[PDB]
């Protein structure tokens, strides 16, 4: 049935439709003050009464919202975001996909072709990785870490509540971004401390993180090249989390073989992010969230499948490999090895 | 659940896997040569095995293609559209939304903010509807009647099989842009004649259309605009085809209370379009296509109400108002009315 194309043909459009009801306040409208009427929508938005009719149809059909004797309310994928306390993450999320992900989406095609990150020249600078080029423009660093903040939020409750937390004691950070992951790791597992290793621009928003957290004593900063640099010493455990999925397979295996070096013997090697199916039928998320991965962060990067990152932590050296599934709707979830005594 | 908001929040995305699977040649490739292999199809269409496989992700997880033992085939919608020969419609309609709407689709919130076309500043000029500016760009004009041509090919069975054609005799088409549903009318029906009425630029388009089709003697071309020129008298029947949803509803009366005076009495007018239904819920494909509608024709274009259109009808004077429902997954119908003999 041709009826599945809607969805896809018009995605951009659905996914518009979204953007605008978070952007111009309608979803917390309706949490507040549901059911309203498309006049009263339009007069607490201060939109005029056609851009309601029109946002309103659009949220309705998609099922973000609904009507009853013409009265509006959030639809239950907008309620459980506000039930579960995801609501700033979701609407923090969809910001990234506007002011980060769309255009740059549209070089998609000429990516996959050219085997680049082509996206990437809607960002100022001339470097060849997304990160690098923050920098170029005021403000934009700590937009970006908004954004990689609340996909964090979305997506770690299963790297929280991995077993190993309760077992290591010393954690590194690999490319740990703004701390999220360090902190909320801190706060789940107070004997925790934890090394927070990225670039100094990313780490002068960690520190603010950290700083708000209170966590300074438990968690701490270092300013290294992922590659080019050392890892410190006397860490029990090493966190890739959203990482890997940023480089090539022989990119990884360099980067875990530095990670089995500076672990201590009996520790822990842990990879955190979306996974691909091994039998590379989705998920959907996944597959779709590739589009960024193809377009902006770097040209080899992609959402790998589970088990060529338990090859590579087998190929590093790290023993009792193996993984922990999504328990829910995201793709995420863990690959993890240990070094021997 | 949240779950429901990943073909909403990924949605560009969803569309960006169409869009690349049309362009690259995939959906060409499976359709001739499938089932065939990740390998195979990255050597056939000259990508990067990496590139291939995302692709494939993609279009497998979205069910556009289907994997069995690692071999790949059209998935059902694809299929579908090759099975009634509508590949190359869905293929130049999918050009479209890339070369023409995907862009401007992101100054939806402005639009609906300021109640503008906000997204009509892609395209060189200063002119404030679309169809003015596309002489602007080489090329631009008959690339948008291409995807317009594709665009009421898809939707036009309703319009074909409507009983008028078989009592009428003379169709002014107004606004009849490249002759698409003029000469499909008169493929059609043998002995009927009709006035294709657009901008100059339009119709030298519509005279490529007109040659093609061997129909110089029964369907004539007419360079006035819609508003303040006088339509040509003699029409038996006055149509409206994809035209009412660029226009105010005060826009709409005007230009069908010119149909009334132009056409004979006892003549018919006819408003083919996408619909929205009276109830405001939808349907999703209105919905989401509103989007191009808010961003880019015109400042007050919308999938208007088949009550609404109804309304206008009468008013303007048209009895024996009524409608014909859509025959299949596309939301387009016929409004259709008399003037009293
Ligand atoms: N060459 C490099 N050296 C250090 N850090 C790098 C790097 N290339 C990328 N990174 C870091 O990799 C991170 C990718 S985003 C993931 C951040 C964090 N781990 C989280 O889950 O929220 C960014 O913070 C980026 O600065
Ligand atoms: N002021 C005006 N005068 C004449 N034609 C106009 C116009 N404003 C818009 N149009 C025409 O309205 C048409 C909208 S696109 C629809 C074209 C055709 N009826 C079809 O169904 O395929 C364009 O061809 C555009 O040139
Ligand atoms: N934006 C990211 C990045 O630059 C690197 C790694 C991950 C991300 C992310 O946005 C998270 C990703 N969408 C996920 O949900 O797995
Ligand atoms: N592109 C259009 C336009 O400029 C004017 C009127 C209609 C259109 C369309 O593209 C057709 C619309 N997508 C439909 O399927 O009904």
């Amino acid at each position: 049935e041709l009826s599945a194309l809607v969805p896809v043909l018009f995605g951009h459009a659905a996914f518009q439709q979204l953007n605008a009801g978070c952007q111009l306040g309608l979803f917390e409208l309706l949490h507040e003050r549901g059911p309203l009427s498309a006049e009263e929508v339009a007069d607490a938005l201060r939109l005029p009464r056609r851009s309601a009719d029109i946002l309103l149809l659009g949220t309705t059909a998609l099922g973000l919202s609904t009507v009853t004797d013409g009265g509006y309310r959030n639809g239950a994928p907008i309620g459980a975001a506000f039930r579960d306390g995801l609501w700033p993450v979701l609407r923090d999320i969809v910001q990234y996909q506007d002011k980060i992900a769309y255009q740059p989406a549209a070089d998609y095609v000429e990516s996959l072709r050219t085997g680049q990150n082509a996206g990437i020249r809607h960002f100022p600078g001339t470097t060849r990785d997304l990160y690098s080029r923050l920098a170029a423009v005021p403000g934009l660093e700590e937009l970006f870490y908004r954004g990689m903040h609340a996909w964090s939020q979305l997506s770690n409750p299963v790297l929280l509540a991995q077993p190993d937390f309760t077992r290591v004691h010393r954690v590194l950070d690999v490319g740990g971004g703004d701390a999220v992951n360090a902190v909320a790791l801190a706060r789940a597992h107070p004997s925790l401390r934890v090394t927070v290793l990225d670039r100094p621009g990313a780490l002068e928003v960690a520190r603010k993180t950290i700083a708000e957290a209170g966590l300074e004593e438990r968690v701490r900063t270092h300013a290294a090249d992922i590659f080019t640099d050392s890892y410190p010493a006397g860490h029990d455990c090493v966190l890739f989390a959203h990482q890997l999925v940023i480089w090539s397979p022989e990119q990884n295996l360099t980067l875990l073989r530095k990670a089995y070096d500076a672990v201590e013997p009996g520790g822990r090697v842990l990879v955190f992010n979306a996974f691909t199916d091994d039998d590379r039928t989705g998920p959907l998320y996944a597959a779709l969230d590739n589009v960024y991965f193809t377009t902006l962060p770097f040209r080899h990067s992609t959402i790998h499948r589970w088990a060529d990152c338990e090859s590579w932590l087998r190929e590093a050296g790290f023993t009792d490999v193996g993984r922990t599934a999504p328990p829910g709707w995201t793709p995420h979830g863990v690959v993890s090895g240990s070094r021997p005594r």
